[PDB]
This record gives C-alpha cells, sequence and structure tokens, in this order.
RNA sequence: GGCCGGAUGAUCCUCAGUGGUCUGGGGUGCAGGCUAAACCUGUAGCUGUCUAGCGACAGAGUGGUUCAAUUCCACCUUUCGGGC
RNA sequence: GGCCGGAUGAUCCUCAGUGGUCUGGGGUGCAGGCUAAACCUGUAGCUGUCUAGCGACAGAGUGGUUCAAUUCCACCUUUCGGG
C-alpha cells in the first residue's frame, strides 16, 4: 500500500509518476484517476460533515446558553452565530441535520472502501535499474554466472528421479488428484539433509530459523496478497471456527505459497526499535500453491507441482540511506555464496516489471542451469517490497510517520533443488553426493546414489 | 469394512457375534439388523433382476425364432405359442418391473454401504472390554525413572529458550497457532533426521507423502466422526485452466497413514516380499473440536504439526500379523528407551477405540515438570477392515492383507517431552544421541534466554 | 474459573469533582514579567480537515440516553482489588 | 494448438466378416488322443445372483433408433497414424 499524500498535489507527491509508474508495470490505469476521485470526493464528504458537526456543536451551545435564562426556517448552509432563535426552534433542526450527517456517514462509509478498493490493487515504486519491459524472455538483463554452464549430460530429472526409485508419480495423482507425488528413500534423506545444511548455514550467517504456521485466518491474508494471489495460487481451508460441539459455524481460511506471508504478519501492528532493526528470518515452511496459471508445463516431472518445502530469507531493514538496498545486495549475495559453495552452475537475471507484482520494486530471481534438460530454471527470486507490506501491516519505525522496508528470498526450493542436483551429480552408476551433502547423508548412501531401476521410458 | 459373507447365516459366519463386537464397542447395535435387512432385501430384488432379465432373454429367443396387434393372458412358464404381437406388449410391463427394482436396487446397495461404513473391526481377545479409559487401562510395563519431578512445564520452559510466540500464533492461525522458532526447530530437526535414520536403520522405506487426499478415497479411509470433528477441509480450483470456474473438494491429512494406506489401493500384491515396512514423514493436520480448554497454552495438543509414522503390510496367514505388531511397538519401545525417557504401554479400551482398529496399545510418557503421563504413541492393527475397504489384495477365496500403523514420534509433542525431562538451572541438557545432529553452540545444551 | 465488584482506552502528570463545553488542590518540566530558593500569571499532547501561511474547527474505546456526556447506563480491550 | 482420419473399456492371440445372442482362417499357455516336431479335438479372463452341491442365469463404458446393436449413428477417457 502506497502513501496517500503522494497524491494529493497540495502535498509533495504527484499522481502522474503513479500513472507512469502503472503503465510501466503494464497494469491498465484509470484506477489512479478512480483513487483521485474517491479520495477529493472523501475529501468533500469529510469537510462537509466536519461542518455538520461544528454547527451541530454551535446548536447546542445556543441551546445551553438560552436555557440558563428561561427557566421554523431554513438556512443549511448559511450557519451563523445567531443566538436568537427558540430551543423548539433550535431542536427541530437537530432532526434535519441528523439525516444530513447520515448520508453522508453512507457517503464516506463507501468512499473509503472504494479508495481502499482500487489502492488494494497499484503496485510498489519500481528502482530505475529494473528493466522496463512486458516479455522476460527477451529483456532480461543478465548480470552475473558462475560455474560451468557448457556442459551436458542427457538424463531429465523426469527420469533419475524413477531410476532412483524415490517417486511413485502415478499413486499420487490417485491421491492428491495431478502432481502429486510420494517422496520416498533416498531422495528423503538428501532433502532432510538440504533443509539441514541450508538452516545451518542461515544460523552461521546470524539468521533466526522460524517454523511457520501454513494457513493464516483471512482477514491478515487480504492484506498480504493481491487479488491473483487469491484467485489462481492459494488453497482455501474451511475450518470450525469454534472447538465446541455447540458451534456449527466457519470460518475461511488460506494454505501458505510462502513463509513470506506468515514472517511478514509475524510483526503486524508493531514498534520496532533501531538499536536491532537489522532483523534477519530464516523462515522453514511447506508451501502450498495452485498454480492453475499453468498446465501442460512439466508435468512428468517435479520441478512445478502444488506441495513442497522451502527456506525463506526473510528480513526487516531501516528505510534510511540505501542501506535497505544495501542488505538487498548482501542477502543476494548470501545466496550467492550458497549456491556456489553447492557448486552449481547458475545466472542472476533481472526480472522486468511486466512480471513483478505489486509489491516488490525490484526483483533479481536467479536461474540454474539444467545439464540433464539443457535449459536455465528460476530457482530463487529475491524481492525487495520495502514499506509497501510494512505500511498495510502498520509496522512503525516522531514525528511524521515512517515505515520500514520489508524483503524475502527463497533460500532453497527443496524439491527444484533437488532436481538440480540430481541432473549435475549423475555418473553411470548413480548420482554422486556433493562433498558437502555426503556430512548429513546415511552410510551406504554417503558415497553416491545408485540405480536399482531404468530409464523410465521403455518401448515396444 | 467387514466381509459381506459375515452376516449371511448361509456362509461361515453369524450377526449374532457382530451384535456382540458392537455392544462391546459401546456402539449401539441394531445397524446389524438394518445391514441385515437391507441386505436380504438386495438379495431379493437381485433375484427379481436376474429372472427379469433370464425372461427378457427368453423374449427376444421366441422373437428370433419366430420370425425366421394381440393382447394375452395374464401379466412365467413354458414359453411356445404366443404372437409375436403378443410377446412384444410384454417386454414394456417388463421393462419398467425391471426399472422399478433398479432403483430399488441402487438404493439398497447404498443403504446398505451406509450402515456397513460405520461397523467396526472385530477386536482382539486381549482388548480391556469397558468405556472408561481413566479405570480399566490394563499397564503392561515401564521403564526409565517414573518415579522423579522437576516443577517446569512445558508451557513455560517453551518461552523461557525463547522458542516460541504464541500470541501472534493466535494472531495469525487463530488460537493454538505458533511460530517455533530458533533451537527448537534444530532440535525438531534433530528428532526426524534420528528418527528417520532410525527406521532406515531397521529397514523402513522412509517417504514423504501428500498432505491432502481428494474426496472419494478419504471417504473410504476414515469415518464420519473424522470428518465431523478433525479433518480440514480445502477448496481447490479442481482444474488448471483460466476458463473452468468450478471447484474440487479435499481434506487435510491428520496422519500419514491415510495417504500410505491409499498409496497400494486397488492393487495385487507378492507373498515373495509381502514384509512391507514404511516410514511415512508427514506434517499432521487436526482440527481437535473434540477438545477446548484442554492443554491451551503449551503445545501438546495442537492444529498442526510434524509427526514420522511407522505403516506395516503384512501378510494374513497366521498371527504373524500380531507377531509383527509386537515387534513394532517393540520398536518403539527400543526407540524410547534409546532416546532415555520414562515411559509406560497402555492397553486402550474397546470404548475408546475407533471402527479400523482390532487392538490399540498406546504408549503414555512420564512428565516430571507436569507431573503426568501423556499420549505420545498410538499403535494400531487395522487388520483387513481398510485392506477390504481399498481392496488390497493376497487362489482362488480371495484374502485380503492385513494392515498396521503406530506412530515413530510426534515431533512436538516429543519436544515436550525432552524439554522437562533433560532439564538443568541453566537449561535443557541435550541427549547424548541428539548431540550428534545439533550445531555448535547447542551442542552441549540450549540455554535459557528469558525468565519464565 | 464463577459472581459481586473498581479502574481503563486518545488533552503534561496525579488525587478528586461535576450533565452547562468544564472546575480546583497539588506536581515534574517550558516560556518570562518579579523579588539558588521563594510568590504571581500564562502555556502544555496526538490524529483528521480547511488555508500558501499565521490561525481555526472537528475527534477522546464501540455504542446507548439527552439539546448536550468526562460524569448516567450498556458492552469490549487491558489492569488492580473484597475475596474464594 | 486446433482440424479430415485411430483404437479403448469387461470375455486368452489375431485376421476379417457380419442386426438373430455370433461365425470362420491361422498363431501363444493347460488338458486329451495318435505316435522330438507336425497334425487331430475340446476349453479358456473377471463380476453378481440362484440350488446345500452338480450347474444355470444375469453383467461387457454410459446413453438414443430397433423386438433384437460385435455389428449402425451420439458421448467418455486414454493411448496411437500421416501430416
Ligand atoms: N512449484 C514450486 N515448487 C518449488 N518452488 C517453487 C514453485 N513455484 C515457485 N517456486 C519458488 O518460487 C521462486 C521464484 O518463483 P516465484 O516468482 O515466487 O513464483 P513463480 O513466478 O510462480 N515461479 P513459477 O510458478 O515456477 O513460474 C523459485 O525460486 C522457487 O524456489
Ligand atoms: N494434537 C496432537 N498433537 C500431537 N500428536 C497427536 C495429536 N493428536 C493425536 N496425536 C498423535 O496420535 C497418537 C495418539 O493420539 P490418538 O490415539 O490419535 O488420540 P488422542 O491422544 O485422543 N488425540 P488427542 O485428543 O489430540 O489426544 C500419537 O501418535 C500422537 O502423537
Amino acid at each position: 500500500v502506497l502513501d496517500l499524500d503522494l497524491f494529493r498535489v497540495d502535498k509533495g507527491g504527484d499522481p502522474a509518476l503513479i500513472r507512469e509508474t502503472q503503465e510501466k508495470r503494464f497494469k491498465d490505469p484509470g484506477l489512479v484517476d478512480q483513487l483521485v476521485k474517491a479520495d477529493s470526493e472523501w475529501r468533500r464528504c469529510r469537510f462537509r460533515a466536519d461542518n455538520l458537526n461544528k454547527l451541530k456543536n454551535l446548536c447546542s451551545k445556543t441551546i445551553g446558553e438560552k436555557m440558563k435564562k428561561k427557566e421554523l426556517s431554513f438556512d443549511d448552509l448559511t450557519a451563523d452565530a445567531l443566538a436568537n432563535l427558540k430551543v423548539s426552534q433550535i431542536k427541530k433542526v437537530r432532526l434535519l441535520i441528523d439525516e444530513a450527517i447520515l448520508k453522508c456517514d453512507a457517503e464516506r462509509i463507501k468512499l473509503e472502501a472504494e479508495r481502499f478498493e482500487n489502492l488494494r490493487e497499484i503496485g510498489n515504486l519500481l528502482h530505475p535499474s529494473v528493466p522496463i519491459s512486458n516479455d522476460e524472455d527477451v529483456d532480461n538483463k543478465v548480470t552475473s554466472i558462475w560455474g560451468d554452464c557448457t556442459v551436458r549430460k542427457k538424463y531429465s530429472h523426469v527420469d533419475l528421479v524413477v531410476m532412483v526409485d524415490g517417486f511413485e508419480g502415478e499413486k499420487g495423482a490417485v491421491v492428491a488428484g495431478s502432481r502429486g507425488y510420494f517422496l520416498k528413500g533416498v531422495l528423503v534423506f538428501l532433502e532432510q539433509a538440504l533443509i539441514q545444511y541450508a538452516l545451518r548455514t542461515l544460523g552461521s550467517r546470524g539468521y533466526i530459523p522460524i517454523y511457520t504456521p501454513f494457513f493464516m485466518r483471512k482477514e491478515v491474508m487480504q492484506e498480504v496478497a493481491q487479488l491473483s494471489q487469491f484467485d489462481e495460487e492459494l488453497y482455501k481451508v474451511i475450518g470450525k471456527g469454534s472447538e465446541k460441539s455447540d458451534d456449527n459455524s466457519y470460518d475461511e481460511k488460506y494454505l501458505i505459497a510462502t513463509s513470506e506471508q506468515p514472517i511478514a504478519a509475524l510483526h503486524r501492528d508493531e514498534w520496532l526499535r533501531p538499536e536491532d532493526l537489522p532483523i534477519k528470518y530464516a523462515g522453514l515452511s511447506t508451501c502450498f500453491r495452485q498454480e492453475v496459471g499453468s498446465h501442460g508445463r512439466d508435468t512428468r516431472g517435479i520441478f512445478r507441482v502444488h506441495q513442497f518445502e522451502k527456506i525463506e530469507q526473510f528480513v526487516y531493514s531501516s528505510p534510511h540511506d540505501n542501506k535497505s538496498w544495501e542488505m538487498f545486495e548482501e542477502m543476494i549475495t548470501t545466496a550467492e555464496e550458497f549456491y556456489q559453495s553447492l557448486g552449481i552452475p547458475y545466472h542472476i537475471v533481472n526480472i522486468v516489471s511486466g512480471s513483478l507484482n505489486h509489491a516488490a520494486s525490484k526483483k533479481l530471481d536467479l536461474e540454474a542451469w539444467f545439464p540433464g534438460s539443457g535449459a536455465f530454471r528460476e530457482l530463487v527470486s529475491c524481492s525487495n517490497c520495502t514499506d509497501y507490506q510494512a505500511r498495510r501491516l502498520r509496522i512503525r519505525y516522531m514525528d511524521k510517520v515512517e515505515f520500514v522496508h520489508m524483503l524475502n528470498a527463497t533460500m532453497c526450493a527443496t524439491t527444484r533443488t533437488i532436481c538440480a542436483i540430481l541432473e549435475n551429480y549423475q555418473t553411470e552408476k548413480g548420482i554422486t553426493v556433493p562433498e558437502k551433502l555426503k556430512e548429513f547423508m546415511p552410510p551406504g548412501l554417503q558415497e553416491l546414489i545408485p540405480f536399482v531401476k531404468p530409464a523410465p521410458i521403455e518401448q515396444e
């Protein structure tokens, strides 16, 4: 949520720059114009109600002084000092006044919701470095690489996961209903190894490991999610809403798609002290995405699925200076040092504003090389959400309120990384366990993961 | 689901023994009587429809040979003699007569399955016959040192460690919600790591299960009460297209048991490898509506948690299923003794025993700080009950496999258990086995950075 | 946990009044006439809206009652108490 | 991706035929005969009901036209052919 004083030309800001950022974000403007109109209308009815309340006070004052002495025409907007009037005359006015403040009360109760309806779907301010386009496959500014992204092995991550016999998809489709899977055996330990290391990595950096709830009520979710996320991403969960045998009511909930949302809402409506402001968080959570926007893409593998575990970097920081951006760079550098230490070739990709969602100001996502698949695949996505969500969740820094900047970046998607190491470490007998991962693996697997099953695709 | 030939006195079984088991399970009978009536009715209408189609076949046979408007007679006899116009007029009334029966049968099959759905498994004679667990529970062993106390509840300790923020968890999840943070995460991660490696050392297959299961399958692996006061319903798009505005109801799992059971639904299983082990790792989701105002400050009974479970497919022949059952509870015993926690084995009475289980031995562990025993483990032998429901087969005369399930470890409850049983004045001492998987700085002990 | 209670949120702090737009003892600190201390006056915070600005007006938990509520009442947030 | 065409499911292989509860030519696994192979003859998978048992009847993806649908049109899923 952007600050409201930005729309007022009376204040420092201008709506023209907002329209520009809307066009550059590739979201159709006009919502800005409706915001401006509803705003100015909420200025009118506010001044009306304030003046009607001022006259409301002026009436009883006349009623008070005249009553200390003793014991039918309209003049609505011409509300003078005017002592002279009967108590019976003044009392008759209050009725018409009350109805006049009521119509404005409804007009304001509808205006506030109308303004918030548009403001809800207005994106954050972009950083000048962000590429201005809509096609990522074209205008993505690649900004570094590492390892050995010139080799291939010819063995898809769909195939290897069957040859290892750590995957039964046909049954997972029976249970969960398409894309469902049963991760079994060695692949479990490997994942458990990843989580174990990744956490210890962030723990070595100075992050606070936090296991988050996998669902959040509803009211909170709306504040930390745009419409599209509710439409084609989040799984709704209906609960009893009351732990009593008597109550037959319900309370709508939703499953999280990331640790980002609970960790963000962890410090909702707070006062954060600058004495410790560089606050780090390492969110461990299973993540649930409907992924409705895709159909017939990565259908045989486990790269894009409905359920998975994923460790998250989440950092609260101070808005002052560009120390938020320096922390942003420090975070992506940490992820770089991480996937470097893992020994996987990758390249940094700058996502265009067209694909950038509302909250983020700048989104640098990492794509990793798949030698067996012969492609690059988004394995990370760092984001600087700035004060956008911080103003929405009302998390504070006197006077003239300042909001902190909030960020998020996936340390590791346990199922995609799984595919990544499956292809990049293969041999003729099986997948060699990376030197770092050998630490957490059990004996028998610590050497390498063997193939106890042939290639999934036989023929006639 | 029990076998249907048990109700037929024509077959080997008798419904009198079923009524007895219903009374002993403390579920009101009469559903057995309704089962029997609907059954015999489904025998009548089946015989009706079978004879009516036999006659339906006999009609066209006459029509066929004669071919190589005359109303006739009353309404099976010999055939012969009769016009093709006479016979053709009969088929209409017949068709309506088979239709009324078709509806009567389509309602009878669902009516019978409605009652059979809520009929419990056959109990094992060892099972205590009562309804109050706090009274008639037969304890069968113990270990460790269940005579000591420390005076420090698992509610306070989790705050003193500063690995818990409940007031915010209640804001997000809505009561009982929690944010497990810091050292408590590693400890949990240590548990999972060890527990898996333990079962992996035993010869179990670690399996990460889906946390939701369509709907149709669920109805087969869950009774009514579970749908009423336990499982969280999840509404999904049902189609990954921008065009489809439909929905498909789902539910969240309360145990790994349900996905692992449904993993081999409708299969042919070979005796060559029948002793099949499974070690199901999964987050578990329970509404826990049946409780309110019980363990409200702590994290013993919550809505969400991770939980590793033993799941074993076995052969029905001999009592090798029961021997495997004993082997499994013995494995859990060897596990928690290796953890070094005082406990005692409790035999749950039939009154609290659900439909699926034939015998349910649950482990209660000692809480020195709380001064009580708490349910952490829950071994169950579901036998062929679910295996007949999920149609998991073994020539001739079909035989069903016996299925079992037993929690290896509840990561949040066991967390409380080790929180109380390993406390010192500075903090909780890390168990000798757990020191292996902990990070340096914590490997010694978990300190208190917050007061009570 | 239960009642019966009190306090309570947003005018510098505190005790307390009072249905008349508020009053008063008393207090820390602020500006200064005035004779370190003493005595007098005067001032006091946040939000919203109006003006370029000085400035003014509108808000005091959600509501009810009344022309009018800080007080009379209801109910909520938190806090203490006669207590069990 | 959408078009002019391909198959399906529940009858041991296949070929084709064919509105009468199917037919025929030839080839895998049991059984039997004559005497390694060939040849000769019968059978075949599952479900449900009925007699206590022999055995028989009912079911072949759902649904219309026909008395009768392997056969002729409609629909479902999956997998396959040239583009
Ligand atoms: N199905 C998934 N499984 C695991 N991680 C995922 C999945 N979808 C998205 N992510 C994570 O999201 C991060 C970046 O993608 P993000 O932009 O958040 O969503 P996105 O644009 O949907 N990704 P995708 O849905 O695959 O196109 C990746 O680094 C992943 O780690
Ligand atoms: N709320 C819970 N938290 C952790 N584990 C649970 C919970 N409920 C059941 N379990 C697991 O289920 C097994 C024993 O409980 P169970 O036999 O299912 O009934 P229970 O103890 O009545 N359910 P509950 O009312 O939560 O106590 C153990 O393996 C437990 O760890």
